[PDB]
């Protein structure tokens, strides 16, 4: 059972931009952990009905995290009200949110604010390097997140 | 040795409004914590000259740390520059520093923020139990930055 900011969170919604790299990775990393709760993602400006990038699925299927059947969708301010926990990759899209929902700023926080970085760099595009590094980051945020909504 | 967010944190600012009630005591919380740190605190609209509440006085004093010689301060655009790293209790206080100076919004933080409820109420004037309460809330804020800061 989970917890945050003296309500339940039964459902968390990552967002980034495209739905096809960083976002699907940090969906898929939470429902690893949280099989029983409503985990997805979706993008600012998305490539609606895009499968997860290539390169992230690689990636993440080499450390056992699978990003099959990924449908990318665009962000609606439905499904920002619905969600409980709204997460980011970087502080600037925090705004970007609340433009699409401006009611849901309380709720939006970055995937990464558990870590001692707090933003996660973008590696759509970029090597194969940038993306084991991503994931990483992603993993440990991750799991920084289930430690912090469960203890 | 403190980090945060790729850079080092020398110095920690905590602001409220007074800066006679929970500014002075998270700054004492944290300086028990970091003796060789520089930390200071400042407020908003402060009572420029006083010391620590009583009451939040004598709460710190049962749990073993001092407020003595506490003199309130105003915030100052230059306090906030010089400062690596500036802590809020309400999230609505970043707004407010961010009036005083727009460039530090990046390092402006909840001094709850690595607790799950991450806001910190408001004791002044109210009953000896809320300024318990908040102590212990402060105390366990501290200790999670503290943490989060060095590991």
């Amino acid at each position: 059972n989970l917890y945050f900011q003296g309500a339940m969170v039964n459902s968390i919604l990552v967002v980034c931009i495209g739905n096809i790299c960083r976002s699907p990775t940090g969906e898929r990393l939470l429902k690893a952990a949280l099989p029983e709760r409503k985990i997805a993602s979706a993008g600012l400006k998305a490539m609606v009905g895009g499968s997860a990038d290539e390169t992230a699925s690689i990636v993440a299927n080499e450390h056992g995290v699978s990003l099959q059947d990924h449908v990318a969708q665009q962000l609606t301010a439905d499904m920002c009200r619905d969600s409980d926990l709204i997460l980011v990759m970087e502080k600037k899209h925090i705004d970007l949110v609340c433009r699409i929902n401006p009611s849901v700023r309380g709720k939006t926080m970055l995937f990464g604010h558990w870590i001692n970085q707090q933003e996660i760099a973008d590696p759509y595009k970029k090597s194969r390097d940038a993306f084991e590094a991503v994931y990483g980051v992603l993993e440990n945020a991750a799991q920084k997140w289930v430690n912090a909504l469960s203890r």
